[PDB]
């Protein structure tokens, strides 16, 4: 396997490092995660922009995480690890408070009511994010899907989160230094709007 | 004119403070009272009054020149469930008792883009408090705007205050919302391209 020869980037045993992720990276830098990494343009780009932040990207499909490891093998970035796990197993990999941020980019919308439970912004997953971040983290979410974003804002509110940032047209707003995904850098810059939100826990 | 409002004092209540806690006696019924801050020409409020006869409506508008037009719409379209007040949002606490108002409507409110004018926005914490002082914890705010900057600010301001977002549309004219009454200004956004944003926010009970 191609994943075995690059086992320094793609970790096959993440559960063994629960509470000890600072020993893997070798520093106490904040750990920011991404659920649904895909081909990895986002995670690799964020890695090069922020060398002093540790990134861990999770992806369900083996066939696509292969391209993500290649992008981290291209750019010398030593601050990115990739895991082939489900979002439900994040609590088996991280201790409460070990993660400082969760990134959700163009997550699967699942518009049908029966599949509300599958949306990465539904209460079940918001609970999993809390269980790995404690009360000191944040969720940075961006999508071009109107329905999912509308649902997400209501879901964040119902759960009791604080909306600290919201952009209803990201491209003609402040491009602080946001890295685009493969899908984002592919479709329109002056067409369909991209929505963005930053939510955190109240203290 | 000031002569027109004095002639039509049954619609344009000149002494609203006198009816504090007694607004049900003005309408002659115990139906819910819903208010609109910044009525303008009054198309929204007259349309809502026509659509919902079982709800009592009170529109407030500071600009005396434009409230005259709002009164004319109520005078012609004989609805008995609409009263209009020539006051500001700060005076709402002198006019209503806690729990007397069940809903606050905000339509295309002044954006006030500049940071130094944040406190003048109808969705700022001060006005949210004024709305709580007339609604208690059992009401809601129904807000519509085309201004991206104001909507974004409002969402964060509603969140900071601890309010619950129950409805949100980021393109109202292409949404499910049936029975949507449009303002004069809203009627041009149908096929211009630019989206109208809408939110319904309530208190946690
Ligand atoms: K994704
Ligand atoms: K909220
Ligand atoms: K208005």
């Amino acid at each position: 396997d191609f994943l075995a020869e690059n086992a320094d980037i793609a970790i096959s045993n993440p559960a063994d490092y629960k509470g000890k992720w600072n020993t893997v990276f070798g520093n106490d830098n904040p750990i920011h995660i991404e659920v649904g990494t895909g081909k990895g343009q986002f995670i690799s780009g964020m890695a090069k922009q922020n060398p002093d932040i540790n990134y861990i990207g999770i992806e369900l499909f083996k066939s696509v995480i292969v391209t993500a490891v290649q992008k981290v093998k291209d750019s010398e970035a030593q601050n990115v690890k990739l895991l082939n796990i489900d979002a439900d197993t994040l609590t088996d990999v991280f201790e409460p408070g070990e993660v400082k941020r969760v990134y959700l980019n163009f997550s699967d919308p699942w518009p049908k009511k029966r599949h509300e439970k599958r949306r990465l912004t539904y209460s079940h997953f918001l609970k999993k994010y809390e269980e790995v971040m404690g009360k000191g983290g944040s969720i940075h979410f961006k999508t071009d899907n109107r329905g999912l974003f509308e649902y997400s804002l209501k879901s964040f509110s119902e759960y009791g989160l604080l909306l600290t940032y919201v952009s209803l047209d990201l491209h003609n707003s402040n491009l602080e230094g946001n890295i685009m995904t493969e899908y984002e850098e592919k479709f329109s810059a002056l067409g369909q709007p991209i929505y963005r939100a930053e939510v955190e826990w109240r203290t």
